[PDB]
């Protein structure tokens, strides 16, 4: 059936009886009243049972061996479903598939019942998840620490072509993968004031909120290692939080609101108090847990030798001043020793350069909520600027530019500057992004401490993003080069010698056609629409953002439609362009773009002259589980952000690994992907970072493009006149206005080159054999983009630990 | 070891391995890091496993056989712990005791870890729990329906002698006994308005709250029957309940607050909207569930033949108009047919006659929250008063007295009148209470429909209240008459022939001494105080209420103290008087009484001259699990409410069954207990109902008693001068003031007779042999107070079903 493992006679028999055991004793059901959800839960428990043993020994192991521990702090962990992932990493997939078959059930149908653990917004959150998988597969003693939101990313509904947000009550039916641990409940403080007494400062009269941990197992790939992802949940103390007795009890929900919902912002900062509370909550509980574990393993001199804390963006940046608070105020270490320790254990990862995404917290907020932390930040700033003054005497302007405190309307703390000053390493997520950080945004810091700056190009895990979602492709690859590539993706290079293999070429093309047929069916099954599986599947799925330019894609789609209407009887390569992604609730322009996409589809999809040559479909509720479905079925991957705006991107790597060709700009990781596959095997177009700068010096004037490109002007006039919105002719006035007068992302500037490039893609598609051979050269060179490579680099160049592919002593 | 069942070799082996299975797979622990709470949970799951099979077949059975179903609606179910109770009813106690012993654990230590399911205030709530146990033991197809409060009765803490309330977060570590069933989630409506259209009225524009059920198994005593207690939990819909996206999500907690906390009022009405919402919530979800089940089993003519709904007090009274709403508005039945059906399926139980406990809801509240129900209530009232007018022509005053609508300051709906009009049966809970209902409070209704009024004297379950909490006494009883009495308490009469048995007399006295020694140890273990186990254990435990007169007990205690101080070297029977119970948070006088008790103990307990002859101890956090501890250790049970105020009482029956003698007034069930044991074997005193009336006609003047009783006057002057409150001399001015000028319960009127009676109790105690022989005559005649008797009466005289002690076909 496939290398989903073996289906042993004894193993299948054991699984079946345990499945029946859980259906009965755990779910209290019998075959006569059990629903598919019951069946899913019986299977989940049966599979979960196989982790317990490994989980206990792995943790037991780390206790005995006492290795250096890696702590990955993130406010997001975009996990998705975990049933299939667990079976894969445990080699149980075929056995469970057989067992359920014999019990008369369809395992695939059961898998669709699991809810996605959508505790993330997009790229940043999914990177943390891929990293967790790689760290376990590489035998690192790593822990993922975050917040257990009871409501993750909202479920997206399209109503009248508009996005509607609906609460993601993912825990409604229960989460079999988490393990509550009330024995490690910790107190977190807020507000209060600072008292300066004889022997040190004291933070008093604070409001207490308890942090209760929930542990989720993270299994490595077939090595018997099971690490932990610890998510904190807010719980109110039962005393004080006890005017009215009834009210006092109902009011407990005020403290517990801290972990209620994930902020739905992607690459956008919103300075709300609740968000700051969430950030301190996760930091305060995590560091107590880290130090407690360390004390078991009081000279904190060896702290950095046993502890590494990785900050995923600046969200958990309060870890720096919190570590100082604990070491100086509680452990009574002298400032300088505490600072040496802090810098040596902390490392920071930057994920974007757009200004609106940078965390700049108003000082009055930190003053009220965390008074002691504000004082420590001021002291850190003081000493840091003294260092700068010494290094660049008289450079008064550099002084204000590098300050962690920004003066102006309202004073603010620049969390990124805080992170650079208190970390021994700072990294970008793609070569171009890391260079841009040194050359622009953090130039002053790089000049001060060049040794701190590094790069760690992102990656994705080949387990979920290949074996799990595309078993067919994984099978034909393994048939030729073996299975060793699953945890050593570089071996994919060996596929280069099959580029002329008539058999391989036919197989690769076959799995893609099967994936497209399956997705096409899913589209009609759960969404009822109908699409032609013979057309080119053009897809752009990611969060809706002006910088990602779903709008540039829209212009091309309209261009295609207009060319068809001009010469109806001319042949054109049929296309099914699918765009999907969620817009943050308060992001007006992004919501306007979603409406534009659905409006274009309303016209195009019902034009008889167009026929089945062009279909515009908006993919509803894009999330991890849906990505696993569309990506393997894609032919063309759209990665068209304005050069210099997408730090790295990861969806791009997912598409490359699954047999889709890429059309994109020289941005983020796109640059390194083309470098690995060869630019001849990539569809690159548009301005490079340098051209964008040149245009900015000159001054970007959209009118110029509108004046010189008839096809462009026709589109804009179609939008303004109401051609795509009959009942509301001026519906899209905002978009047209932005495009013409305030386009920070120069959509028009890349239009001509994009359309031309798209023409070249259509020409290659007309030649199946050659299209497929290029795909093979992409798949064969995607090895570098595995998160196992990324993690091995973080491990060796930042954390100071050696990865290991050694199987743990059985379960 | 005892008739806790057999400890089979195979059974103990099986239990041990399953215990280890759960500790590993369920709790993810190993013997090296498992805490006692883990051990408790492993045992709970092991025992719980033995119910699943029985639960499924019992429910399966009721489906096939299709008997008439009994639905017991209550806003309270005071369950207590359930581990030991489950082992008893399953005959697993000795086997589990052996198994844990061999695993090196103490089962008793593990049992103390379980949290009490305190979803009740006192008597009314505990009656529902005893009833559930009896209904299962009697093979009735019964379902208990209520609300799953996440916070039950508050935990009581004494600070500075004052009561402090603390949230009862009983679900913090999880509840292994409940089973969530999201597949039966039902919608409940609130607010909205009524539209009158062509074919009927419509309730529109309502706010929807979802009701999710949680099922808890209720095992019968060793008959393999397992019934269900279904508790509803409030859940917000994820759409509309989705101004701000974040706010919308945080605001879900407004709808879910409905099931957040139990109102801590005992025999007291508080007309708060949240409470009304809770009442409709449980009624609306329950009736949908009832009708759905009925439709499976559309002529609602047979509805009453298959359905019986028992209303525990007026709390679920909205069931009457809700049943009408559904039948008339949705099922489209004609009014009269719907009314015939409603009356025939509904029955109401009254639990008190004090006016402040009567539910009288303001019309403006029902108008806003349940507009359609208000209309139906008006129509019910209309037709009912027409009936009255026809029966008593011209009796205009009877008309207003019987109205369900009370005019005045604010119009109100008398929920009790609603219940009488819409039920085919109305019952009191003790013979005297039922007579008082007919003679006073509901006299007009009794004259209209005499056939409706009945009595069903309360009872307690002998499983929890004898076998579970007093195995020693249960063992010596069984040694002589067998085990059949456990489900046939009347057989206890056979013990009468052992009243002169020298061996029995010595045994009965022995178990009491052991129980007292054990409790005395527990007191020092968890509360550190020290008490003399040789003294007479004088206890009054129940909710603090003026009508229960903990104050009368206080006066006696002070009298004793004063007599000792007067003649220090005179001998007196040593006593340890223990008073315990919670005061509703807003009940000022009750909280003042708790402070009085602790203040008396502060003086008495530290007076050297008193020595160990008198100790006054206030029992902290009285609840079901504590009752199971004190009751078996008591010698004297205080049931001293003012004649005519305690409807029945049940604590009194618990004490009688466990070998304590009773000192009390001719009130509630006390009357029938003395009647069963013989007044010579009871310590009765004080005014009878008739004497209280006589005093009221005359006019109660406390000053008279103060003027004629020197000992009384001395006490009152001690309270006024600050003798019991040095730092705050006027601390108890409120109590003295009430006692002298506004004592609704005539404490002073029963003082003299009470003290004299107490002297007689002390004299009998001085004669161990005779004290014990009287105890035997009480225990031997307590058979009538088993809830199995009560339930068999409800079954035969109200519900129309026959109980059965037939074992269900194995598990
Ligand atoms: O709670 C039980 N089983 C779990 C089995 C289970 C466990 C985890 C999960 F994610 C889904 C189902 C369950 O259904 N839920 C707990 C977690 C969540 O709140 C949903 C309800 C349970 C079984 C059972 C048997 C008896 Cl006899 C009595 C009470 C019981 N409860
Ligand atoms: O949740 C698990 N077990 C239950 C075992 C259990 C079930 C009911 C109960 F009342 C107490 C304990 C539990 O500890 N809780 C669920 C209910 C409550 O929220 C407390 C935490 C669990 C075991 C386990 C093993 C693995 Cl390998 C992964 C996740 C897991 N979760
Ligand atoms: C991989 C992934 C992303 C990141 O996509 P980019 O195109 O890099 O922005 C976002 N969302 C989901 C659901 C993903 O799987
Ligand atoms: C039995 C019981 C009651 C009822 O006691 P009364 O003396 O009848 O008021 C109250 N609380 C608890 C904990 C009980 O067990
Ligand atoms: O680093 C992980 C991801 O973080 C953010 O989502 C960036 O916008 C994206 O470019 C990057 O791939
Ligand atoms: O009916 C059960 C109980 O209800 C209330 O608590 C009454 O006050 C009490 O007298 C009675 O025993």
């Amino acid at each position: 059936i496939s290398v989903r493992g073996l289906a042993g006679v004894e193993n299948v028999t054991e699984l079946k009886k345990n499945f029946n055991r859980h259906l009965h004793f755990t779910l209290v059901k019998d075959r006569n009243v059990a629903t598919p959800r019951d069946y899913y839960f019986a299977l989940a428990h049966t599979v979960r049972d196989h982790l317990v043993g490994r989980w206990i020994r792995t943790q037991q192991h780390y206790y005995e061996k006492d290795p250096k521990r890696i702590y990955y702090l993130s406010l997001e962990f975009y996990m998705g479903r975990t049933l299939q992932n667990t079976m894969v990493n445990l080699a149980l997939e075929n056995a469970c598939d057989e067992a359920t078959y014999q019990l008369g059930l369809d395992m695939e149908e059961l898998e669709e019942i699991e809810e996605d653990a959508g505790l993330g917004n997009g790229g940043l959150g999914r990177l943390a998840a891929c990293f967790l998988d790689s760290m376990a597969t590489l035998g690192l003693a790593a822990y993922g620490y975050g917040i257990r939101y009871e409501f993750g990313i909202f479920n997206q509904k399209i109503c009248g072509g508009w996005q509607m947000e609906e609460a993601d009550d993912w825990l409604r039916y229960g989460n079999p993968w988490e393990k509550a641990r009330p024995e490690f409940t910790l107190p977190v403080h807020f507000y209060g004031r600072v008292e300066h007494t004889s022997q040190g400062a004291k933070w008093v009269d604070t409001q207490v909120v308890l942090a209760m941990p929930y542990d989720t197992p993270v299994p490595g790939y077939r090595n018997n290692v099971v690490n932990t992802m610890r998510l904190w949940s807010a719980k109110a103390p039962n005393d004080f939080n006890l005017g009215g007795y009834i009210q006092a009890v109902l009011d407990r929900n005020l403290a517990e609101n801290i972990s209620r919902v994930l902020y739905p912002n992607d690459n956008f900062f919103e300075g709300k108090e609740l968000r700051l509370k969430q950030e301190y909550f996760v930091v305060a509980a995590t560091l107590q847990d880290i130090i407690r574990r360390f004390k078991s393993s009081t000279n904190f001199d060896a702290f950095p030798d046993k502890v590494a804390i990785q900050l995923n963006d600046t969200h958990p940046s309060l870890a720096i001043p919190e570590l100082m608070r604990v070491l100086v105020d509680l452990e009574r270490l002298d400032w300088d020793k505490a600072w040496e320790v802090t810098v040596k254990t902390c490392a920071y990862t930057n994920h974007t350069v757009i200004p609106e995404a940078l965390e700049r917290w108003p000082v009055h907020l930190l003053e009220t909520l965390l008074p002691r932390h504000l004082q420590i930040i001021y002291e850190i700033n003081q000493r840091f600027l003294n260092r700068v003054a010494a290094a660049f005497p008289g450079d008064v302007d550099r002084l204000r530019r590098m300050s962690l405190v920004e003066e102006g309307a309202v004073k603010r703390i620049n969390m990124a500057h805080l992170c650079i000053a208190g970390s021994h390493a700072v990294n970008g997520v793609a070569r171009i992004h890391s260079e841009i950080l040194k050359k622009t945004i953090f130039k002053d810091f790089y000049e001060l401490e060049p040794h701190k700056f590094q790069n760690k190009t992102n990656g994705i895990t080949p387990r979920r993003w290949l074996v799990l979602c595309n078993p067919g492709l994984a099978e034909i690859i393994a048939e030729r080069i073996g299975e060793e590539y699953i945890s050593d993706l570089d071996q994919l290079r060996k596929l280069l010698s099959y580029v002329d293999d008539e058999a391989f070429i036919r197989d690769v093309a076959k799995v893609k056609q099967e994936n497209k047929l399956k997705f096409a069916a899913y589209l009609e099954r759960e969404y009822k629409v109908h699409i032609n599986p013979n057309s080119l599947f053009d897809v752009q799925v990611k969060r809706i953002h002006e910088y990602k330019r779903q709008l540039l894609n829209c212009l091309h789609v309209i261009t295609l439609y207009n060319r068809i209407k001009k010469e109806p009887n001319k042949f054109v390569v049929p296309r099914t362009v699918m765009i999907g992604g969620k817009a943050a609730p308060g992001y007006h322009m992004a919501k306007m773009i979603i409406k534009l996409i659905t409006a274009i589809g309303d016209v195009v999809n019902h034009d008889p002259v167009v026929g089945d040559r062009l279909r515009v479909i908006f993919l509803e509720n894009y999330r991890v589980s849906l990505a696993e479905k569309v990506i393997p079925a894609a032919d063309l991957s759209e990665q068209i952000s304005t050069a210099g705006t997408e730090a790295s991107g990861t969806g791009n790597m997912k598409f490359m690994l699954n047999g889709a060709l890429t059309i994109g700009t020289m941005d983020g990781a796109n640059v390194e992907m083309a470098e690995e596959a060869g630019e001849e095997n990539f569809f690159i177009f548009g301005m490079r970072v340098e051209d964008v700068d040149r245009l900015d010096q000159r001054g970007y004037n959209a009118q110029e493009y509108y004046d010189r490109i008839p096809e462009l002007r026709q589109i804009i006039e179609q939008l303004s006149s109401g051609f795509f919105s009959p009942k509301q002719p001026d519906l899209f006035k905002d978009i047209v206005n932005m495009l013409m007068h305030h386009d920070r992302f120069k959509v028009f500037a890349d239009y001509e080159e994009y359309v031309k490039c798209q023409e070249r893609v259509s020409a290659l598609y007309k030649n199946p054999r050659e299209w497929t051979r290029m795909v093979i050269r992409n798949i064969a060179t995607s090895g570098k983009f595995s998160s196992d490579r990324t993690i091995a680099q973080y491990a060796r160049e930042i954390w100071g630990v050696e990865p290991s592919r050694q199987r743990l002593p059985a379960p």
